[PDB]
């Protein structure tokens, strides 16, 4: 019964806006973009999440519930749902190799191996990132270590054993964005840097965290693989259903 009229931003700076009720996922949505606009339906087409006061944003997953993400947001808000296209989506899928360390059947083993288990398989990514001092323009080098349930860090004065490890982040509490701009504003290290914060936050707050890496690639490898540990099978299965479209 609920109903909502979700205004989409194309990239050529037009918009099409669509009745989206409380039952449609953003597959759906997509789907009817797709009759709309008359695209190549090619997988890397998704919607996108644009926060333009805290400068943050991210892919939409196919699954998610639209009128459930944007029931998040403030009466006056300034977010955006973007149609276009992200090829780092499903990079994963595409080539394994990338991001687990190759031929179409070494891919394929990979990827069963991965996502068609008992559980996921989620790739072995460690490496020092940048973090952000609560409410400063200060930032930390710190170890951090990627996990099924979350991200771990090295308390400084431990080392890399499992029992000296601390949770940072649950994956459960957060999404993972984008950071936009983030050297010029709080003198981040570089300008490749996520964003973890709960769907909720709506504003400055210190559970915003604020990770910098020290090149693109270091970036490209941590978004790709908190996805995977976040949404697991049914970021596998929103492939699959994308592939299908093609």
């Amino acid at each position: 019964v609920k109903k909502l009229v979700v205004k989409v931003h194309m990239d050529d700076s037009s918009t099409k806006s669509l009745m989206v009720d409380e039952r449609q996922l953003a597959r759906d949505v997509l789907d009817n973009l797709f009759e709309k606009t008359h695209c190549d339906c090619n997988v890397d087409w998704c919607l996108y999440e644009i926060y333009p006061e805290l400068q943050i944003e991210r892919v939409f997953e196919d699954h998610e519930n639209v009128v459930e993400v944007l029931s998040d947001w403030t009466r006056d808000t300034e977010n955006k749902v973007l149609f276009l296209e992200k090829e780092e989506r499903y990079a994963v899928f595409k080539n394994p190799q990338n991001f687990y360390l190759m031929n179409a059947k070494n891919k394929e083993y990979l990827l069963e191996e991965s996502f068609c288990g008992t559980s996921i398989i989620v790739p072995e990514l460690e490496g020092a990132l940048y973090l952000k001092e609560d409410g400063k323009k200060s930032w930390k080098r710190r170890y951090f270590l990627l996990r099924a349930s979350g991200i771990y860090y090295v308390p400084k004065g431990k080392t890399k054993t499992s029992r000296d490890l601390a949770c940072f982040i649950q994956f459960e509490n957060v999404n993972i964005y984008y950071g936009i701009q983030c050297k010029m504003k709080y003198k981040a290290p570089t300008d490749h840097c996520f964003v973890l914060k709960h769907p909720q936050i709506q504003k400055e707050s210190q559970y915003i965290k604020y990770l910098c890496c020290d090149d693109a690639r270091t970036l490209s490898q941590w978004v790709m693989g908190i996805r995977i540990a976040k949404y697991g099978k049914t970021l596998y299965d929103n492939y699959q259903r994308a592939v299908a479209r093609a």
